[PDB]
């Protein structure tokens, strides 16, 4: 109702990944009811980073997604108040990052508040090392429990010579008003295919976009 058919937003990100400190500020829209949206990033602090900004791309926009098929789509309807997630990224060697994110909506404007932590990853790595070439399309599973709604999946990452990196996320997503009532979801899932359209100066600019789905498992059911 207060999601308009596109809309613009801000976002602000402060981490540390293995040591080293940096911010991002960025900008863009999208057309909330297609599942569509452009990101205009810039690393303002720590630039250029010395680890691969693939990393960081799934923490700048859940707001985002076409639901098909009337699923309720939580985070439309958490609006005005708006919600928050977290998540655990764990990549198969060894490389752990936690991340989490506030979303309000201001004066129209969608807004991102994102902290995060990463940890361990290898010096010697494709992620420590940039030899990672985006993501692979990627499916995630959403499931009704406790705070709100967690999601579970894996993403692939593509590496140079090719190859991928593996990693599993688990985040939990929260509606900021926990009174507001909502019609929950069953059990269901969102395709994500996120790229980058562009980059400059050493990842030190980066442009992202993604388109978001949501659907239930379209396979008969003898049960």
């Amino acid at each position: 109702e207060l999601i308009k058919e596109n809309m613009h937003m801000k976002l602000y990100m402060e981490g540390t990944v293995n040591n080293h400190h940096f911010k991002c500020t960025s900008e863009g829209e999208g057309k909330p009811y297609e599942g569509t949206q452009t990101m205009r990033i810039k690393v303002v602090e720590g630039g250029p980073l010395p680890f691969a900004f693939d990393i960081l791309a799934t923490s700048f926009s859940r707001t985002f997604i076409n639901h098909t098929q009337g699923i309720p789509d939580f985070w439309k309807q958490s609006f005005p108040e708006g919600f928050t997630w977290e998540r655990v990224t764990t990549y198969e060697d060894g490389g752990v990052l936690t991340a989490t994110q506030d979303t309000s909506l201001q004066d129209g404007c969608l807004i991102y508040n994102v902290k995060l932590r990463g940890v361990n990853f290898p010096s010697n790595g494709p992620v420590m090392q940039k030899k990672t070439l985006g993501w692979e399309a990627a499916t995630e599973m959403l499931y009704p429990a406790d705070g709100g709604l967690e999601g579970r999946g894996d993403m692939a990452l593509k590496l140079v010579g090719g190859g991928h990196l593996i990693c599993n996320l688990k985040t939990t997503y929260r509606s900021k008003n926990p009174a507001k009532n909502l019609k929950m979801p069953g059990v269901y899932f969102v395709d994500h295919r996120l790229e980058r359209i562009k980059e400059a100066d050493k990842e030190t600019y980066v442009e992202q976009h993604e388109v978001a789905v949501a659907r239930y498992c379209d396979l008969p059911s003898k049960l």
